[PDB]
């Protein structure tokens, strides 16, 4: 089975990658980073986020596996000491695939750029006040004045969305969550304040009022966009597939990361 | 078609109820408050909450309609001036039914009491510190020390859940949201803090650690329970059905109630 | 010098109290719990809160010292192993006194009851909705609809006030902080939301609108008051005096309790 | 008495400025924008913030007066229709001066730049993660990982500080308030979360851990600083003086801006 391994680049990860490649050499495994079917990420969530975006063109043909050699590693399922057991089970061929929802961002100018997000997509102004009109399913909902907005995937609700006061969403729910970044609320300006959870087929559209330049982020990326007509959020039809070998429930994954471990 | 009308009891609502009953007398409508198929609530959300719990035994045979003669009326779809137009359209027979998810609470002693909630169910201690262990799908998640907890339905996320910092959930999502009530967090005590959104088939169980007496609420009700072994939260299989005659999206319903109208 | 020692009542604290009394027998120390000048609390903040209220009539003649045999002990300055060093230094007579501001609560009926608080005073309704008008210096400020309100002292801002989202206030600032308990905010109801920090000589008055029965708390006490005309908050002119033997800054005291130790 | 008038630059403000100058020509008033003793700002808080920073070198010789021709105008005391009454009373010479505390920011490189703030000073990274060690009075308190930090003056607590969850502080209290901007908190990263209120003579120092480039803001200004060794916060010894002609308490000023008017 075709596979590839990406590494954080530090000593522990590079060496662990070579050992697994040597271990995979003892099975019917072929290293191919062009068309892999198993993508193994050795590092942290940042290394895992990069592996996902490196292969977003074949998310339907790829199952992801995360080994964390770092501090937290929310998307990882493996310690480095358990690596040789992973080589064997992945070679045995039997494991189960679980799928998490993804976010779709479409940006329009005056062409059209689309993006896929595993954690979240956020909007901020390119210096100066950030003002947008929030349109939900072609109905105007509010005018946002603040630092920015964050639209999160389910599995991304434990990341940036959490620090903004958002709720934690189990990834079996196909939804997206929008949170505020320090909105101004007074006699003249009024926002909902609360986070909003949108289901599938619901389209959130941001429309500029004054400045049309915004710094848009997709996970670790941060892009500057000029002459923006509209930013559109939507639950993607594509999903990310994880190869699972034991039971690690999302809520237990939450407990270990934030309560104790 | 069998129907009944409940009223807040004030002058405006009682008179509006008599006019509609007289108006329904001009159609093939029969007043029956024992086995109605249409339940019309004239008043506020409190009047509507009471109508729901008055007929929770036949939620599969009943469609609800809300007329608000009060201040907000989140569950209402009608102004009192539009009442005679409602009599006609409901008599015409053609309207569409929409269904919102409900919450199930099961309380255990040492028998078993169950409840259905449209807004939320909350737990507090019967005086003294409130301490419970939070068990999600038979896995211990946290020990909560604070004033209480609130488990909300989707349509109830705009109510008590909102004031506790929870997120607003579109009612097409079959979920329940758990929020905290002033948990203590220090070197010794640690909670997740963030609200939690659970899908269907997920069972949240609260287990006492010290005191076993808790004041449990279901919407406007507030009960004292003694010798409690376990409180269990779960998305109900039963749903509440609304009779809709025009389009009033949940997000527009949110906008009018909190932004402006 | 006259002194007394109060104890949590468990084995470790009672024995530690007897050892110090025997140790104080080797100096010019006299045990007097009627008119002490040094009050030593062995236990936790709850034990310390009780010692303060046990002697609130002579707060100008008394310096307090806290030994924590429990979990956190925010008001304590001593481990039980350091106890015999405390007997010696307190006998040596030289230590410095620091003073923290106190809160004054005045409740009026239709007589007048006053209270002193070290942590906070909170108001809730006696079952049913809690509605009060908030009057700051005889000017109406807002109508509060929610679960309750919390007025905190500086040293009490790390307690209940903190869990409600309040700010942490250094006790050299003579102020009181008012925080909300789950206020309802919509088209009809509007509160400030933010915590409010009032200086000395500023009088916060709560005035009932409907129900006149409220459950008022002062630290660990919780009282039911009937026929309430007014609840009044104010920075007390009396202060609590602490006997300090080494430097333990408030911010370092904050760090150990909430960051790590 | 020497005075000057600054204007937002729009039609209503420029014309109002000319009318007052013509009105002041009927008294012993001399227009001098080099060494004025009365500075009148016609516009909004942004226009008022600019007038303050335009004359921060003579804050001890200057009393400020605000006329708001815009939307909110928190620092203003006058409607444009009341302008001719202001010319007369200011000419009559009798009014009372009130003083608000100011914030001092000192930035160090590897020289030393200082700034005075009326609202707040905030720190963010120059792209990339923002990590600083928070040192209070030479004692390390926490390592902050997030978007940034905001240190506010009392009168500035109703501005940016409020949108970040901070408390509202009466300006008779000589203090500064530090709030967080979306800190990350998990098993590895831990911050206090709560806002912190520091008294006079308390020195908050931010110390870089990785990147030494930060975008520092002072009110409406935003500067990029390179090779930063330390950012230092402190309650200034200088204060801003307001000319007051009637009673407008800070809490009533708060009520009008956020509750209703
Ligand atoms: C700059 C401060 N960030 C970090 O240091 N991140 C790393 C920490 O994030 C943990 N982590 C990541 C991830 C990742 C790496 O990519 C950058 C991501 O950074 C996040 N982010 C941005 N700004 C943030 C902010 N202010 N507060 C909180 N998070 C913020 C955004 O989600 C962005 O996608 N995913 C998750 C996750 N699903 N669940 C739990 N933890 C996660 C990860 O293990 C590590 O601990
Ligand atoms: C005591 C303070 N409550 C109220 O005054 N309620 C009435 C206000 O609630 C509005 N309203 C109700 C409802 C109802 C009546 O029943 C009592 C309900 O009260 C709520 N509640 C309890 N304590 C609360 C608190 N502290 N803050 C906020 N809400 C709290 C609990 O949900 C409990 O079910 N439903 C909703 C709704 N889906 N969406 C939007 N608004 C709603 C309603 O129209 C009215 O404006
Ligand atoms: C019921 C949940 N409480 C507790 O368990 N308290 C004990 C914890 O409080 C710590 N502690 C106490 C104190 C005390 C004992 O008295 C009861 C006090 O309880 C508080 N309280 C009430 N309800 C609360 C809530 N929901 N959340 C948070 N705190 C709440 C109210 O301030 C009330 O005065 N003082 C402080 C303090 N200055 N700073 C830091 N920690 C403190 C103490 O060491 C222990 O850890
Ligand atoms: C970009 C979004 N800002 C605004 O639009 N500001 C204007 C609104 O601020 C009101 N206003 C100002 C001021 C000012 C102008 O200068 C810029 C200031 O902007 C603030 N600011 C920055 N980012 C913010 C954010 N995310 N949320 C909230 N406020 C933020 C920062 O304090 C910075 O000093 N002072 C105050 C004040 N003391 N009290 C009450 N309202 C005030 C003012 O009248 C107007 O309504």
């Amino acid at each position: 089975m075709k596979y590839m391994i990406t590494s954080k680049g530090d000593e522990k990860s590079d060496l662990l990658r070579l050992n697994m490649i040597a271990g995979f050499g003892e099975y019917d495994m072929e290293y191919d980073d062009v068309e892999p079917e198993i993508v193994i990420s050795i590092g942290g969530d940042g290394t895992f986020l990069s592996a996902f975006h490196q292969y977003e063109e074949r998310l339907d043909e790829i199952a992801f596996i995360g080994i964390h050699t770092g501090h937290l590693g929310f998307y990882a399922d493996w310690r480095p000491a358990e690596a040789d057991k992973l080589v064997k089970l992945l070679a045995k061929g039997e494991y189960q695939k679980v799928s998490y929802p993804l976010l779709k961002t479409t940006v329009k100018y005056g062409k059209e750029a689309t993006y896929l997000a595993l954690n979240e997509s956020t909007v901020k102004s390119s210096g100066g006040p950030f003002v947008v009109d929030v349109v939900i399913n072609d109905i105007h909902f509010e005018r946002f004045r603040g630092d920015g907005l964050c639209m999160s995937t389910p599995s991304g609700t434990t990341a940036y969305n959490k620090s903004l006061g958002g709720a934690l969403m189990h990834p079996s729910i196909e939804a997206m969550q929008l949170t505020e970044m320090a909105s101004i609320n007074n006699r003249v300006y009024r926002t909902i304040g609360s986070p909003l959870v949108f289901p599938k087929h619901h389209v959130v559209s941001l429309q500029p009022v004054n400045d049309k330049d915004f710094q848009i982020s997709v996970d670790h990326l941060s892009i500057l966009h000029r002459d923006v007509q509209e930013i559109r959020y939507e639950v993607s039809a594509k999903k990310i597939h994880f190869a699972r070998f034991r039971s690690f429930p999302f809520w237990r994954r939450v407990h270990d990361s934030f309560i104790e471990d």
